[PDB]
């Protein structure tokens, strides 16, 4: 099922999400309904606080053929380097971009679908995604790194489009 994407000003995109206590069968259904959401909203990522359930949870496919399915379950920061950044966007944020500073390597673990723990390192693209969707579980969008008076014309922007409807 396609599940509705908070947009800013809400917020709930502020809340910190809680752990996965135990990947199970709902939350197998939470992660094939976030992936049926994130490709019909043609994103590349999304976290579980843009469709307002809060537990850490991310999916994420960056691959060409939109076939490569990641799965971020409780994931933690190893190890980072590095700087880099792209102009980017965000589904709670629609039809806004911003260039946000970001490490360029990360290495990470997590629980995968199954609830299997499994390390991953990334670069380019793939690592800013994972950084992107990693600060939404922890209430922080890509705005917050603009200065003040872009995060307002950001905010005024999107409540326009909305309004419009
Ligand atoms: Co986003």
């Amino acid at each position: 099922s396609v599940l509705q994407v908070l947009h800013i000003p809400d917020e709930r995109l502020r809340k910190v999400a809680k752990p996965v206590e135990e990947v199970n069968a709902e939350i197998q259904r939470i992660v094939d309904d976030m992936f049926e959401t994130m490709y019909a909203e043609e994103g590349i990522g999304l976290a579980a606080t843009q469709v307002d359930i809060h537990q850490r949870i991310i999916v994420i496919d960056v691959s060409e053929n939109r076939d490569e399915r990641l799965v971020l379950i409780n994931p933690e920061l190893l190890e980072k380097s590095g700087e880099t950044g792209i102009e980017e966007g965000c589904l709670s944020i629609p039809e806004q971009r911003a260039l946000v500073p970001r490490a360029e390597k990360v290495k990470i673990r997590a629980l995968d679908r199954d609830g299997k723990p499994f390390e991953l390192e990334a670069d380019g693209l793939l690592a800013i995604c994972i950084q992107h969707e990693m600060d939404h579980l922890v209430g922080k969008l890509f705005m917050d790194y603009l200065s003040p008076l872009k995060q307002q014309r950001i905010r005024q922007k999107v409540e326009k489009l909305d309004r419009l409807k």
